[PDB]
């Protein structure tokens, strides 16, 4: 509250630690769904259904030009990715099983750099 603040947890290396995990992230086999924009014009019911389209190079540009104010922010968008993925693939396909590889990957590295 009003001059009354918790301890200030170190947040200096935020910026490059998210920066990395998305480098990992960007490299794994697995990420070939996730790695640019689905093509709107191309792939039927995509734009109606997903109301927040979501990929990894957005993230990247986001993540390079200051527009995450912090830590969370960053996660919301790398989840919206694979929340995404669930609601328009069949568990049972290739990029319906990319998608929950790549979410166990990330909340892995997640845990591991800042928990």
């Amino acid at each position: 509250s009003m001059s009354v603040k918790k301890p200030k947890r170190d947040d200096s290396k935020d910026l490059a630690l998210c920066s990395m995990i998305l480098t990992e992230m960007e490299t794994h086999e697995d990420a070939w769904p996730f790695l640019l924009p689905v093509n709107l014009k191309l792939v039927p019911g995509y734009k109606k259904v997903i109301k927040k389209p979501m990929d990894f190079s957005t993230i990247r540009e986001k993540l390079s030009s200051g527009q995450y104010p912090n830590l969370e922010t960053f996660a919301l968008d790398v989840r919206l990715v694979f929340d995404n993925c669930e609601t328009f693939n069949e568990d049972d396909s290739d990029i319906g099983r990319a998608g929950h590889n790549m979410r166990k990957y990330f909340e892995k590295k997640w845990t591991d750099t800042f928990k």
